[PDB]
């Protein structure tokens, strides 16, 4: 019995990033991206957080790209304001957070959270 939950797909290719989410796609799996950076102070601190997240919804796909690892895709999904949450279902884009705001994304959460 394998049930890895916690853990968010951390891409750091876009192999994998493309890979994940055509998988979202075609599987129709609900999503959540952040675009976060490693070497960012609130990013970081909001990241136990969204791996929390992970660990209470395995049926939703987390994933992490960090922006100085994958720059170029930041850039081309337009990811100036560190970090944005993307929240998408079933591979479409639904609604995203821009920046870390701590009480607000719970209510993004709750929006989704059914």
């Amino acid at each position: 019995m394998a049930s890895e939950e916690g853990q968010v797909i951390a891409c750091h290719t876009v192999e994998t990033w493309n890979e994940q989410l055509q998988k979202a796609n075609e599987s129709k799996t609900l999503v959540v991206v952040d675009f976060t950076a490693s070497w960012c102070g609130p990013c970081r601190f909001i990241a136990p957080f969204f791996a929390d997240l992970a660990k209470k919804l395995p049926n939703v796909l987390f994933l992490k790209v960090d922006t100085d690892e994958l720059k170029s895709v930041a850039s081309d999904w337009a990811i100036q304001a560190m970090p944005t949450f993307m929240f998408l279902k079933e591979g479409k884009i639904l609604d995203k957070v821009v920046g870390a705001k701590k009480d607000e994304l719970q209510s993004t959460i709750a929006k989704h959270l059914a």
